[PDB]
């Protein structure tokens, strides 16, 4: 049920449904599970141009509105501007295309998906002849201006950013003539990577931190090393799970909720979708919180340093 108030005065449900699934998973699944998530109780839905599921996720949302389960106002829908669209003249059409695909009139949240700008083209990841990705140099404040223009048009209720470090946040915040600061920063966050001081910064700036891969990434081989720890097998999460008679995933999600973090949870399994909303049913003790805090190992699951050269690369 619970929402947080955004600095532009809109309200974001603190539990969101992540919709990304690898190209293998048939697109029809995005429709089914998103309806399941809405039936379960999720009211915040996270998607992006990159995910290649906006049509199906939007269709699920329209279906739940049309069968009378919720109203458009109950749903908080996020899309993300992909990095090949950072040039300002590309921002508004990318949003309009996302809206045409999803068949909604606005998104509640439009994010700059990443700070690392890419070469403009109808290619999602443009490669040169050696197969390496071609970067673009774009002053992200101009991107932000085009985002603000989308807000004024009513195409996006709120606007924010994703995968931005402290300096990139402040570069947007110091911007001359800034009309709107980001309501949120959506970054990887979980017990192995808590973002304690990035979160503290954000709290100071009235910017929500939004956790993704908060259950530990889907452990895709293309992006994640198999030798990495599996977050849900962690001894302390498993112990706390058995103590509260919950699951390690529920522990992780509740952990974020009690540090004032809005948390996403991907699941394409009906049981787990309906289990994840139980995060509102129990509390962790202050000592449980301390013990989960103790797991912080500054661990990225997404191996990104193949892009270390990028001037806007966030882990510089
Ligand atoms: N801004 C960004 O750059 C960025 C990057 C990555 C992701 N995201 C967003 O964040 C969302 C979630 O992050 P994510 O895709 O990395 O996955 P995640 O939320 O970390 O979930 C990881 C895996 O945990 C499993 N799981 C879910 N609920 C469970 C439960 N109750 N018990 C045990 N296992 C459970 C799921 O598998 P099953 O499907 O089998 O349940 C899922 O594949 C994405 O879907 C996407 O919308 C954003
Ligand atoms: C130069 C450059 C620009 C952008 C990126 N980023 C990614 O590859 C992403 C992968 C991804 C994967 C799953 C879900 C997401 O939400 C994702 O979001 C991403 N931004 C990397 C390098």
């Amino acid at each position: 049920h619970q929402c947080v108030k955004l600095n532009d005065g809109h309200f974001m449900p603190v539990l969101g449904f992540g919709t990304y699934a690898p190209p293998e998973v048939p697109r029809s699944k995005a429709l089914e599970v998103t309806k399941l998530a809405i039936e379960a109780g999720f009211r915040h839905i996270d998607s992006a141009h990159l995910y290649n599921n906006e049509e199906q996720v939007g269709l699920a949302i329209r279906s739940k509105i049309a069968d009378g389960s919720v109203k458009r106002e109950d749903i908080f829908y996020t899309s993300k501007l992909w990095s090949t669209f950072h040039r300002p003249e590309l921002v508004r059409p990318a949003l309009e295309n996302s809206l045409k695909k999803a068949q909604l009139d606005y998104v509640d949240l439009y994010l700059i998906h990443s700070p690392m700008s890419l070469k403009p083209g109808e290619e999602l990841s443009p490669t040169d002849e050696n197969g390496k990705v071609i970067f673009d140099i774009v002053d992200l404040c101009t991107t932000w201006e085009a985002m603000e223009k989308c807000k004024d048009a009513g195409l996006a209720k709120s606007i924010g950013v994703s995968n931005f470090n402290r300096r990139q946040l402040e570069m947007i915040l110091n911007k001359p003539g800034l009309k709107y600061k980001p309501v949120c920063n959506q970054v990887e966050c979980h017990p192995y990577f808590n973002r304690s001081k990035l979160l503290d910064f954000c709290k100071s700036k009235d910017i929500v931190l939004v956790a993704y891969s908060a259950l530990g990434s889907q452990r895709d081989k293309r992006w994640v090393d198999p030798n990495s720890p599996v977050l849900l097998e962690d001894p302390v999460l498993c112990a706390l799970a058995k103590k509260h008679k919950r699951t390690p995933a529920l522990i992780a999600l509740r952990y974020q909720l009690q540090r004032g973090v809005v948390v996403l949870a991907k699941s394409y399994n009906e049981q787990r979708i309906r289990q994840n909303v139980q995060v509102f049913e129990f509390q962790l003790t202050a000592e449980d919180m301390k013990a989960i805090d103790g797991l912080d190992r500054n661990l990225h699951y997404f191996n990104s340093d193949s892009f270390a050269s990028h001037p806007n690369y966030p882990y510089s």
